[PDB]
């Protein structure tokens, strides 16, 4: 299963190509003000066979729980009410939200210790990234 190296706390550092990204998914601009200035802290943990996502800034916080391949229930940020499934692909930890027929992709990996998050909607890519405080 995931990595322990996953676990832990991590800060954003880096974002390219957010707001873009926002637009894909119908995020409206109040939000996306939020998201541009947003530097969030993401929270892995695991207990049993089950991971926690938590996401934490200073407008909004979301958290995530789940087992690897199980299809789950969740509310984003944005408010969008999606069926979700992370999985695992050579070491990348693959997370899949499916709603209303459209699908976006956050594949979050490890990189020189750091954690890249790349963000894909209808082929608009952003990428993300994380230091383990
Ligand atoms: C805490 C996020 C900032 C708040 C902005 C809310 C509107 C956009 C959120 C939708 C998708 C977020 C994907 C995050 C990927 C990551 O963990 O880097
Ligand atoms: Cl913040």
């Amino acid at each position: 299963g995931m990595s322990n190296k996953f676990l832990g706390t991590w800060k954003l550092v880096s974002s390219e190509n957010f707001d873009d990204y926002m637009k894909a998914l119908g995020v409206g601009l109040a939000t996306r003000k939020l998201g541009n200035l947003a530097k969030p802290t993401v929270i892995i943990s695991k207990k049993g066979d089950i991971i926690t996502i938590r996401t934490e800034s200073t407008a909004k916080n979301t958290e995530i729980s789940f087992k690897l391949g199980q299809e789950f229930e969740e509310t984003t940020a944005d408010n969008r009410k999606t069926k979700s499934i992370v999985t695992l692909q050579r070491g990348s930890l693959n997370q899949v939200q499916r709603w209303d027929g459209k699908e976006t992709t956050i594949k979050r990996k490890l990189v020189n210790g750091k954690m890249v998050a790349e963000c894909k909607m209808k082929g608009v890519v952003c990428t993300r990234i994380y230091e383990k405080v």
